[PDB]
C-alpha cells in the first residue's frame, strides 16, 4: 500500500535490507562483546578502536530499519528476529586475546562485507537509493575490517 | 584469577549481572525495534521519547559487562548469549500503534524493574558496589516506564 | 564556456537541477507554511518534526544551485523563478489539523520523490556526481515522507 | 536613596515588577507542576514543549527582580511573598490529561499576558527600560500561550 | 475567537505582519538567489556576507508567522501567498557581478526598511509587542543594508 | 494501581518525597530570593556561588516529582502545595548583607539536610532507589551548606 | 546622501550616538583600567564581575558605530575622538581598593545611565530603532551599576 | 561545632576519609608518575588509558576533602600530610615497561580498593552519604584496575 | 593477502587511487602554497576561501590511502611518491595576485576533476564503493573550482 | 615593595610595558575605528580580517597591565593615560576606502612593531619573561601587518 | 641512550626540571590543600581563583616530566620523590582564613618564582627550549602570585 | 622592500625558515605516510598517536610560510619546492611494522630537531621572534620524538 514507488520491486529490497538489518544488529552486539572480552597487552587500543564502530554500525541499523519502513514493510530488530535471518554461528569467542578476537572478527566482517557487496549488485537495478545506503555503509565496514586486519600482518599476512 | 575481593561472592554476582547484561541487550534492541515500528498520530513523540532510553540502556549494557569482567568472569553479549539467559518471550509486536507498543513495553519494563529490584536485594549483602550500579540503573529504568505508562492514564489508567 | 566536462550534457543536467532547485524552494516554504499552521493535540511533535526537514531541504537548495552554477548555468531562486518551474498547485492548506496537513504533505512529497527518482535515472548516463547529489537528497526526502506517513496509518493505511 | 533617575516614579514601577516577579514565580512552579502531572497519548510532546518555557520564565523572574534591586526597592521571592502578591487561585489541577491542563494553563497565561500588557501601558510614562523588559517577556509568554492554545482548536476553536 | 487582547486591533496588525512575512520570504529567497549568482573578484566576501542574513531573515520569517498565529489569524507561507502580498517585481537580476547585485539588493532592502518602518508607526497604536518584533528586525535589516551599501561609495557615493 | 512494586510501601514513600519536593521548591525560591537580595563587599562571590545551587535543587525538584509520579501518586508543585507541606516559616530576610543571609541560609539548610537524613533512614527499608535519590541530593545539599558555612567562621565558628 | 529614511533627523541621531560611542569607549577602557587596578580582600570578585561588562560595552560600542554608519555619518573611534566628545574628567583613580574604585565607577556609570536616558527621550521622536538600541544597552548598563552599588550599602547605603 | 548532624560519629568518618583523601593524592601522583615513565611498544595506549584516571581520582580527592570540611574537620592535602597517613611504600618503579608498571599498579590499586571497600562497611552505619561517595568512587577505581589487569592475562592470569 | 573480494580487480583500483592520493597530496600542498602567496585587494577573501578546501582534500588524502590499504596494497604518500605519480608540472606560481593564482588553480583543478571523473567511469564496473569515494570527492572538488572560477566571470568569463 | 625579583630593574620594565600598554589601547581603538569606517568592494574581507586582531590586541592589553601590576607598579588604561604616552598622532583617517585605511594602518603598525622590537632588546637583559610576552605579541602583530600589507602590492609593493 | 643533542648538557637540565617537577607537584597539592581549607567572608572568591591555577600547574607538572623523559632521564613524581627534592617546609597552614592562606601562599610562590627564575638564567646557555618552558610557566606563576598578592595591598601592602 | 625592519638580516632568516618550511612539509606527508602504512598489533595506538602530530606540524608549516611572507620573501610549498630544499632521502619505508616505522621516524625527526636547534642558534642574533617560532615548534617536535622513541627502549635503549 505504501513505498516510494514500486509495490513489488520494493518488497524485494525491503527483504534485502532486513537481512542486513539483522546482520548489523548481530554485528554491534558482537563488536561490543568483543570489546569487553578483548584482553592482553594492547587491549585498550582495540577496545577503543572498536567503540566508534559499535556506535557507527548501531546507526547503520537505524538507517536500515528506517529505510525498510520507508519502503513500506516492517523492520524486525528483536534478538528473535536476528537469529531468524542470521547465517553465521553466533560469535563463539569468549574472554580471549586481541589476536584471537580480531582473527575472529576478521572472519565476521568477512561475511558482512561479502553479503553487503552482494546486496549492492542486487540493488543496482531494483532501488538505487538503497544501493547507496549500503554502498556508504560498506566503505565504512570495509575500512573497519582493514583496521582489524592490520593488527595481524607484515609482508602481506 | 582476579576479583576486587571474594573469589565466590563475586562469581555469584557475576551471574546476576550476566542475567542483566543480557536483559538490557534484549531491551535496547527491543526499544529500538519499537522505535522504528511505532506509528499513529503521536509517533514522533514516542519515537524520540525512546532514543535517549536506547542510548542509555545500551550504556547500562557496558557498565555491567565491564563490571563482570572486573569481578573476574567473562561477560557474554552475542545474541546467542541473550537467548540463553532470556526469560520472557522476545518482543511480540511488529508494525503497530503507539498505544499497542507502550502496553507492550510497559510489560517489558515490568520484567526488568522487578528483576533488577530483586537482584538489588540479592546484592545488599554480597557486593554493594554492584548493588549501586543496578540501583542507579533502576531509577532511570523505572522512570522511563513511567514515561511510557503516562501515555495511557487519567484517574489511574 | 565553463562546466566540469560536457558543454551540452551539462546544460541538460543544469536544466534538471533547476527544476529541482525550485521544487525544494517551494517545499521549504510549504514545510515552513505547514509548520506554523499545524494544530490539534499532536501539534508540537509535528511542528518540530518538521524544522529539521525545513533546514535540510533549504540546504538541499544551496547544493542544487551551487551545482548548477558549477555546471556553468545560472541558477534561479526568486519566487517568480519557482512558479515558472512549479508543476503543482501551491500548497492550498491553510490553518488546519495535523492529520490534514500531513495528508496534504504526503501528496506534496509524492511529487518530489517521484520527480527526483526520475531525474536520477535521467542522470545515470548524463552526470554521475549530480546523480549522487539527488540520490543523497532522495533518501532523506523519502525518509521524511515516511515520518509524515507513519503519522496516519496502522495495518497499511 | 538609589535608583537610576526618578526617586518616586521608580518606586511605582518597582511594585509593578514585584507583581510580575510574583506572577512568574507562580508561573514557573505552575508550569513545572503541570509538566510532571500531564498525561495521555500526547504527554511527552507537552511535557517537553513546557521545559524551555519553565527555564525561560524562571529567567524572566531573575531579570525583573534584579531590575527591582536596580530600581532601588528589594524584590521578594519566597512563596510567602507570592501568595501575598498573587491574585489567582493556585493551580487547582492535579494529575490529569493534556487537554485538561492546557485548558487550565491557557487560562493561567490569560491572567499573565493581560496583567503584563496592563503593566506595560502603566509603564509607558513611568520607565521605558522596564517597559522593554516586559515587552520582551510579553512576546515570549504570548508565543507560549499560542503553543498551548494550538492544542485544542480546528477552524477557530 | 483567540488573540491576547483586542479582537479587531489584532486582525489589523495580523495583516501588517503577513505583508512582512511575505516580504521576508521573498527576501530570503532573493538573498539566497543573489548569493549563488554573485561573481567577480570579490564574490566569496559577499557570497558569505549574505549567509548569516539569509538565516537571520528566514528566522524573522518564523517570528512574525508564529506571531500571526499568536494574534489569531493564520499566516501564509507558500510562494502563491507571497506573490499575492508582494509589491515589487521579483529580483530580475541573474548571474552577475557583486556591484550589480548589491545595487539591486540595496534597492530591494529599500522597499523593506521603508515598508517596515511604515508598519512600525502603524503599530505604535495597534500592538506594541508586535511593534518591538519589527523594530528588532529593523535594526538588523538596516544594518545589513549598510553592509551592502558600503560596497560602492567613497566620500558619500 | 501503578507503582514499580508495593502499593502501600510506595504510597508511603510518595508522601515522603512530596514533603521533600516542596522543601526544595521553597528552597530554590529562598536561594533565588537570597541571591538577588544579597549585598556588601562579598556580594558577587555569593550572588554566584548560589546560582548553581539554585539550578541544582530546581532539578532536584524535577527528580522528586518524576519519582513520585513514577511511584504512582501525583506530585504537587504549586505555591499553595508548598505552604501546605512547609514546616518552617518562609525566609524572612529581605535586602541584607551576605553575613546575614548566609546565617539565615545556614539555618534553612539545617532544616533540609536534617529532614533529608531522616527520610533517608525512613527509606532504608521502604524503597532503596528513592533512598538513592536523596542520598545523592544529600551530599550535594550538605556540600552547599558547607560553602555557606565556610563564609562565617575560623577556629570552628 | 544615504540613511534609511530622514536625511536630517538621522544626522541629529547620528551625533547623539557618537556621543555614546565615545562614552562607551571611555567606559570600556575605564572598566578595564579599574579591573586591573582593583585590590584588597575582594579583588577577584570584582576584577571578574567586570570582565563580562567590558566585553559587553565594547560590543555596545560596535553596535552604535555600526549604527552611525548605517545612519549615514562616519563614527569616530580613536582616543582623540573620545577626549573630543567626552564630558567627564578621565578616571583619576589609580591602584586602589574595591570600595574606592566602585565608588568611583558608580559615579562614572552615573554619567552614562543619565546621558543615555536623556538620549533616549531625545530619540523618541527622532528614530525609534536607534532608541531601542540604547534602551537595550540601558538595561544592561543599569544592571551593572546595581552590581557595583550593591557592594557598599546596608539598609539603603 | 559544625557537621551535618553527629559531633562524634562524623569525626570518626572525617578521619576515615582523610585516609582515603591521602591515598588518592598518592594515587594520582603515582598514576601520573607511571604515565610519563611507562614505555615500550604499547606506551601510548596506557599512557592515555591513564590520563582520564588521573583526572578522575584527582577529583575524587576534591570530593573527599570537600566532604571532610563539610563534616567539620579539616582535610590535609600536602605531601607531608600524605606520607603521614600513607601505608604503602611509595611507588618505587621508575622508567620501566608497561607490564612492569601495570604489575606495579595492579598491586597499588589492590591496596586502594581493599581499603575503600573496608571504609564502605565501616561507613554503612556511621554516615551513609559518605558511604555513597566512596561507593561511587569504588566502582570507578575497581574498573580502572580491571583495565590495568586486562593488560596481563589470558585464561585467567 | 587481503582485499574486500577480487585479488586482481582491486589491485587495478589500488593504482587508480594511488594516482589520486598523490594528486590530492600535490593539491593540498599547492592550495596551501597558493594560500600564503596570494596577494592584492581581495587576498583575505580567497586566502580563507581556500583553508577549508585544504583541510578537506587533505582528508580526501586519508580516505583513499586508508582505502588503498583496505584493498590490500600499500599507499605511498612521501613527496618522492608524488613526483613519481605526478602528471602536471608542479605549481608554477610564486608570490602573485589572486587573479593570477586562481587562473593558475583553475587549471590545476582542471587536471583533477577530469582525472577523477575518468577514474570514476573506470571504477563503475570494477569496485563501486571506491567509485562512491571519488564521486563524493568530485562533487566537492568541482564545487571548489566553481568558487575559484566565479572569481573572474560575468557574461561567461 | 612588591615585584618578582628586582625593585629597580622591574620599575624599568614596568615603564616599558606601560608605554606598550597604551600603544595597544590606541591600537585596538584605531583598528576598531578603521573597522567600522572601511569601505569599497573589499570591505567585508577587511572589516572582518580585523575583528580577530582587535580582540587579540585587546587581550594583549590585559596581558601588559596584569604584567605591570605583577611587576609591582600600577598600570594605566584611561584614554587620558594613553594620550599621555602616545607618541603618534591619533589615527586621522575617517570614512574611507580599504586601500587608504590599510596604508594608514600599515604605518600605524610600523610604529608598533618598531617600538616593540626595541622594548624587546631593552628587555633581553632586564626581565626575560616580560621579554617573552612581547616576543609572543610581536609575531602576531607583525603577522597582522603582513595581512594588511599583502592587500596592496605584487612585485614588492 | 637518548636526548635531543648533548649527552651531558641535558643530564644537567634534567635535574633542573626534576627540581621543578617536584616543586610544582608540591605546589598543586598545596594549592588544592589551600583551596579546600580556605574560609571567611571571601572564601569562594579565592577558592575559585585557585582552581584554574591548580589545573594549570598540574599541567606544568606534565610538560616538564614529559620534557625530562624527552631529554633522556626518567622523571620522578611519587610523593616520596618530592620530599627528596623539596626545599621548603611543607605547607604549614590548616583550616584558616583567606588572609592567612594567601600570606602563606605568597611565601610559597616566592620560593617558586625565584627558583624558576634562577633555573631560567641557568638554562640560557645549556638548553634554550627548556628555558622557554619555564619562561612560559614563569609568566603564569608570577601572574598568579600577583592575584594572591593583590588580596592584601593599597599604598604598597 | 617590505619586512618588519632589516632588509638583509631578514632575507637571511627568510631562507632559514624556508628550509624548515620544506622540512615540515616532508614531515607531515611522511608522518601521514607512516600513519596509514603502520601495521601490527599496536597499529591503532600509533596510527593515532600520529594524527595530532600531523595536524600540528601541518600548522607549523603555516606558521613558517606566513612568517616568511611577513619577513618579505615568498614561501615555497609545492612538492617541487621541497625536493629542492630537502636533504634526507624521502622516507623509503613502506607497508611495515610499527617498530620498523618508528625506528624509521626516529631518524627522520633526528634530522628535524637537529636542524631546528641549529636555526635556533643562527636566529638568536638575527631575528628573535622567528627564533621563538621554532623554539615553540621545537619543544613539540622533540616531544613527539620522545613518543616515538619510547616505543622501543627499556633500560635506556
Amino acid at each position: 500500500t505504501i513505498p516510494g514507488l514500486s509495490d513489488k520491486k520494493a518488497s524485494d529490497v525491503a527483504d534485502l535490507l532486513q537481512k542486513q538489518l539483522s546482520t548489523y544488529n548481530d554485528l554491534h552486539l558482537t563488536l561490543k562483546h568483543v570489546h569487553w572480552n578483548v584482553v592482553g597487552p594492547n587491549f585498550i587500543g582495540v577496545h577503543e578502536m572498536i567503540d566508534p564502530q559499535v556506535e557507527l554500525v548501531r546507526g547503520y541499523a537505524d538507517e536500515v530499519a528506517e529505510r525498510i519502513a520507508t519502503l513500506g514493510k516492517s523492520p524486525k530488530g528483536t534478538p528473535g528476529a536476528i537469529i531468524k535471518d542470521r547465517t553465521w554461528d553466533d560469535y563463539s569467542v569468549e574472554r580471549d586475546t586481541v589476536q584471537a578476537h580480531l582473527a575472529a572478527l576478521d572472519l565476521v566482517y568477512n561475511g558482512v562485507i561479502e553479503d553487503t557487496r552482494k546486496s549492492i549488485e542486487k540493488l543496482e537495478d531494483l532501488d538505487l537509493v538503497s544501493q547507496d545506503l549500503l554502498i556508504a555503509h560498506a566503505g565504512e565496514l570495509e575500512k573497519f575490517q582493514w583496521f582489524v586486519r592490520a593488527h595481524l600482518e607484515s609482508a602481506g599476512g
